[PDB]
């Protein structure tokens, strides 16, 4: 793998920018923290810029194609991604071939504009078994990782609660509190720009 991490200084505005987006986009969930745990804030341990030429070229190339298919606009968004496969993703890239076939929006790659949403998917679907060490979805000890990714949404189909994008579309926007999820069915419509290492913070 030709993938490379840049540790960002916490005084670095680029860090603070992602730091802020992460903290500010937290919300009260339907769950009551059953999936991602109980917290109002994160402990932000490490933000690393992911650098990989093969993956950057794969993305921009697709981004161009999509623009041409969508009135010369990529419809590019910074979105959080949670999943068990973050360590794989930063090396091999996002890969649709590992999508969960029984998602509410079919076999795609789910993003969110709310850190606290993506957080839910970190230890699997609906938080899964929780952390590997304590089997606790609300673990304040075990360090978690999210991705803050450049995502090419293109022309996004609006759905509510499938295998590819609907015809003439590049992404799906859902809203099942209604919060926004986003789905792609092609790994190269997303680049994982920042690797965020963090804990959820116990409130009091
Ligand atoms: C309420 C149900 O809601 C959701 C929300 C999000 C997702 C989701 N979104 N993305 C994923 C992951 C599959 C995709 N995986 C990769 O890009 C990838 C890339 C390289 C890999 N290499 C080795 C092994 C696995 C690898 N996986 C990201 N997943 C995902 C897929 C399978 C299991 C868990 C997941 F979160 N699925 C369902
Ligand atoms: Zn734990």
């Amino acid at each position: 793998s030709g993938t490379i991490l840049i540790d960002l200084s916490p005084d670095d505005k680029e860090f603070q920018s992602v730091e802020e987006e992460m903290q500010s986009t937290v919300r009260e969930h339907r769950d009551g923290g059953h999936a991602g745990g109980i917290f109002n804030r994160y402990n932000i341990l490490k933000i690393q810029k992911v650098c990989n030429k093969k993956l950057w070229e794969r993305y921009t190339h697709r981004r161009k194609e999509v623009s041409e298919e969508n009135h010369n606009h990529a419809n590019e968004r910074m979105l959080f991604h949670g999943s068990p496969f973050v360590n794989a993703i930063i090396h091999k890239g996002f890969d649709e071939r590992h999508a969960y076939i029984g998602g509410m929006f079919g076999a795609g790659i789910y993003f969110a504009e709310n850190s606290s949403k993506s957080n839910q998917y970190v230890y699997g679907i609906g938080g899964g078994t929780g952390c590997p060490v304590h089997k606790d979805r609300s673990c304040y000890i075990c360090h978690r990782q999210l991705l803050f990714c450049r995502v090419t949404l293109g022309k996004s189909f609006l759905q509510f609660s499938m295998a590819h994008s609907p015809p003439g579309h590049h992404s799906v926007t859902g809203r099942p509190l209604a919060l926004a999820e986003y789905v792609i069915y092609r790994g190269e419509q997303a680049y994982p720009e920042y690797l965020i290492t963090y804990q959820i913070m116990r409130p009091e």
